[PDB]
């Protein structure tokens, strides 16, 4: 009853009193379980340090950094079903999103391990998802502390963004890939925090592939005339200020081009995750440098203290985050 949950097929299942082994279906889930309690994680989905997520050894437990890779259901990856089954997690937590649910449900049937799914596409859902996972894992006080900070940060951002008239919303281009020529649709789980932060995302469409990465030409970016450019890849961030042709863009002239922080988890994407609680504030601070009413460096410090148990010096803020 207290241990009864609706599973991925909407059927009530009874979990063990104590979950000592758990597996997340994809990095958004695994990263979230980490900050609640890494102890029961049987594995990770991707390499702990990769192109989009850096410096983990400085921020994350040694236990987490030494976990084996078991794959997952997400872009450019596939699950290791035999290994997952062999590792005997008490429960699997999955990512409830339409482009992944079919394949996930199929494979989970084959595995025959209890599985729950959580809906994290709207970042406003993070508080309730944290509380839910706290009940599942019997880590209620920890998960509730995270949920409360999440709720506060999300409410503050919502109230701020509501104060910006629609005609005054900052035009933003999300520059992905090594050459800045991939982007996301304005409606995509890869670009959600840009819209949540009050951005007018210049490329208009609806995501129809898991990975996104819509192709856009240089000539199209010029037409879009973004006011701010948010950049994922550090090679592009250098290129856009080194190569003369990008100086046609007003954002480049005004130096309103910003590299997304990645230490230890990406602040905005690859994966989408609870980091967006902070990342969307960081984005808002860049979109609205005169109107944004909070001190972003203090939000970073408070967020890292609670979520990661890490104290950041002013030099750390510069080194890892350019803040
Ligand atoms: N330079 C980091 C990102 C970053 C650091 N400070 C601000 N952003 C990278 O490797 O992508």
């Amino acid at each position: 009853e207290s241990r009864t949950f609706l599973d991925v097929s909407n059927k009530p299942i009874v979990l063990p009193e104590h979950i000592t082994r758990i597996y997340g279906s994809a990095p958004p889930i695994s990263f979230m379980i980490y900050v609640i309690d890494d102890t029961p994680l049987i594995g990770v989905n991707s390499p702990q340090t990769n192109k989009d997520n850096n410096n983990g050894e400085k921020f994350l437990s040694k236990h987490f950094m030494e976990l084996p890779i078991l794959g997952g259901w997400h872009g450019n990856n596939i699950p290791n079903l035999e290994a997952i089954l062999a590792a005997k997690p008490d429960v699997i937590i999955t990512w409830d999103t339409p482009l992944l649910n079919e394949k996930t449900a199929k494979d989970l049937a084959r595995i025959s391990i209890p599985a729950l799914k959580v809906n994290i596409d709207d970042s406003q859902n993070y508080p309730e998802v944290f509380r839910y996972l706290g009940r599942v894992m019997q880590k209620e006080e920890r998960a509730n502390a995270l949920a409360n900070m999440a709720q506060t940060y999300l409410d503050e951002l919502k109230t701020f963004v509501a104060s910006i008239p629609e005609k005054e919303r900052t035009k933003v281009y999300y520059a992905e890939g090594d050459f800045g020529l991939q982007t996301e649709c304005d409606r995509s789980f890869h670009s959600e925090p840009l819209a949540l932060a009050g951005g007018n995302l210049v490329h208009k469409c609806v995501q129809n592939s898991v990975v996104g990465l819509q192709e856009v030409s240089f000539e199209q970016i010029i037409l879009y005339d973004p006011e701010v450019i948010i950049v994922q890849n550090p090679t592009f961030y250098k290129t856009v200020f080194r190569e003369k042709k990008w100086a046609v863009l007003k954002a480049v002239q005004n130096k309103k081009v910003y590299l997304v922080p990645k230490s230890p988890f990406n602040w905005t994407d690859r994966p989408p995750s609870f980091m967006r609680i902070l990342g969307a504030h960081w984005i808002a601070s860049k979109l609205y440098p005169t109107r944004y009413p909070y001190k972003i460096e203090d939000k970073v410090k408070a967020f890292y203290q609670l979520f990661f148990g890490v104290e950041l010096s002013n030099e750390d803020l510069k080194t890892y985050f350019k803040l």
